[PDB]
């Protein structure tokens, strides 16, 4: 059944909730982005009201072919009322489209869900400085302080100088990057940019990204791979088997791969600086993991929560087990007596 964490108190509305079927009393369904585990469910015969950004009714529309009627885009940052009720959204800094919610309940209680986010201090100057927020409901993915990772833009410059470095020396090796998702996308464009080269990718994925509002995207994406000396793949055929094929199909075009696999987080970030990252290497391809994430690391997380000063939490990730649940809670406290709130 809905887990009470997808339920929005004092209203009718649900996030993220399109896998229970007709949820009991729901008269509004908000998507926060674009990604498989909360869009699950959506599709042509779906007919409730969608509330979601302009990218994430872009997607509906074109990918999962849901009718033009029940999409109800928002604008960011815009106040707009939703079946009687205040809501503003905010950008979340996950994946093209992704935001954060805030409901103003007619009570008085203000409500925040991130959906998906990567905290940030730009954050702490949008419309939420305004207003005090009771509940917050917690992207908490990486709720634990193991996850340590760089800043994005230093994850950008590794992958740059690499890329760059190993086509000037060898102008006949390959480019590729792996993904199974919407999110990411500056690994691929950035790499692409500083080779003078477009990104060639199947007609499905060039879809997903026509969708994304992306400034000058027909410049730096096409469907022709031949033209192309960056691929983009699925994420399953980043290791040595698929891409020793991929690379038989090029037709002696190409004489060595430089893969990238931007994963989450890998236990090598207690250890390694992103400077002594190193690829594994089989014959004349190479595979480098890089933690290009688009969640909150942890002290992200936590300064981004004693900012805000919310009188309650719920987690919306990491809810399936005890230990976890009972984890969180305590860093949950240790972070409110230590702002003392
Ligand atoms: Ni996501």
């Amino acid at each position: 059944t809905c887990p009470f964490y997808k339920k929005i108190p004092g209203t009718g509305f649900t996030v993220d909730a399109f896998q229970y079927g007709v949820v009991e009393g729901c008269t509004a369904y908000f998507l926060t982005h674009f990604h498989s585990d909360h869009y699950a469910g959506l599709s042509k015969h779906f007919t409730f009201p969608v509330y979601c950004s302009e990218i994430t009714g872009n997607l509906l529309k074109n990918k999962l072919h849901v009718q033009e009627q029940y999409i109800h885009p928002l604008p960011l940052d815009t106040e707009c009322i939703v079946n009687g009720v205040k809501v503003v959204l905010l950008d979340a800094n996950h994946c093209p489209g992704a935001v954060m919610i805030l409901f103003y309940l007619p009570n008085g209680t203000v409500i925040l869900h991130t959906g998906d986010f990567r905290a940030d201090p730009s954050m702490e100057r949008s419309l939420l400085a305004d207003q005090k927020v009771h509940m917050l409901y917690l992207d908490t993915t990486y709720c634990s302080p193991e996850y340590t990772f760089p800043s994005q833009q230093e994850v950008i410059r590794f992958a740059i100088n690499t890329a760059f470095e190993a086509v000037t020396l060898n102008p006949h090796a390959l480019v590729v990057c792996g993904t199974y998702s919407i999110g990411k996308e500056k690994v691929f464009l950035a790499i692409a940019d500083v080779l003078g080269s477009k990104v060639g990718m199947s007609q499905e994925k060039y879809k997903t990204l026509q969708c994304l509002n992306i400034p000058e995207i027909n410049s730096l994406i096409t469907t022709d791979m031949c033209s192309s000396l960056v691929h983009l793949l699925p994420m399953m055929q980043i290791n040595f088997k698929g891409l020793q094929s991929h690379l038989k199909k090029c037709g002696g075009k190409y004489n060595q791969i430089l893969a990238f696999r931007p994963t989450g987080w890998t236990h090598s970030n207690k250890f390694t600086r992103i400077a002594d990252v190193i690829p594994q290497t089989k014959g004349n391809i190479s595979i480098y993991g890089i933690p290009y994430s688009e969640h909150s690391s942890y002290l992200e997380m936590k300064r981004f929560v004693q900012w805000l000063k919310p009188q309650k939490i719920i987690p919306t990730v990491n809810v399936g087990t005890w230990k976890s649940r009972s984890t969180m809670e305590k860093y949950f406290r240790e972070w409110k007596l230590e702002a003392g709130y």
